[PDB]
């Protein structure tokens, strides 16, 4: 595992998903941010897209993105400190995924499905109803935004690949 940052490019190109399983990374940060987003600069309901964000516990994180959109999956009441990943493909109009933050480093793991499909993979360990707990371990297959769109990178992050 090679494990390179911070990087602090602004861009992540999708050519350079395409090969390899890529973890892209995140110190946790001390309090809510946007970490990235792949899709087009304003809202396009006809594309398929994503924003992730850190929530930092009793905070509200409301996507960019989709700020214009008529959903209220477009806002996170933050229960725990978490990643966020705002998203819609296909027909679902509008999703928020959530897991907790559990350690000092946390993020997402990439998998090329094809050079123009990639699935998201997110995980943590969460509570509800006071004592039940949950390894909550998700993905999502999403095809490219549209060709030549890339990843929008936030802040500072590190690279994880074989
Ligand atoms: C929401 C979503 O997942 N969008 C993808 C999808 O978009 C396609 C698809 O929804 C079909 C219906 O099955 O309808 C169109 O073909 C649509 O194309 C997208 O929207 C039109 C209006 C154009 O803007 C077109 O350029 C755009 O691709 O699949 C495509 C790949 O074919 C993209 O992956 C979208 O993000």
């Amino acid at each position: 595992m090679e494990i390179t940052g911070p990087h602090t490019n602004t861009v992540i190109e999708w050519s350079n998903l395409i090969n390899t399983n890529t973890w892209l990374l995140y110190q946790k940060p001390l309090n809510s941010v946007r970490l990235l987003k792949h899709g087009p600069d304003t809202y396009n309901s006809n594309l398929a897209a994503f924003e992730l964000w850190y929530g930092k516990s009793g905070t509200t994180i409301t996507s960019v993105y989709y700020n214009t959109i008529n959903n209220q999956n477009k806002t996170h009441d933050a229960n725990s400190d978490c990643l966020i990943l705002f998203w819609n493909e296909g027909s679902t109009q509008l999703e928020k995924q959530v897991v907790t933050f559990n350690w000092n480093v946390g993020g997402i793991l990439i998998k090329p499905i094809n050079s123009s499909r990639m699935r998201i993979c997110m995980s943590g360990m969460e509570n509800f109803n006071n004592d039940s707990f949950n390894w909550e371990n998700w993905n999502h297959e999403f095809p490219r935004s549209n060709p030549g769109i890339n990843i929008n990178m936030y802040t500072e992050y590190f690279l994880a690949s074989s």
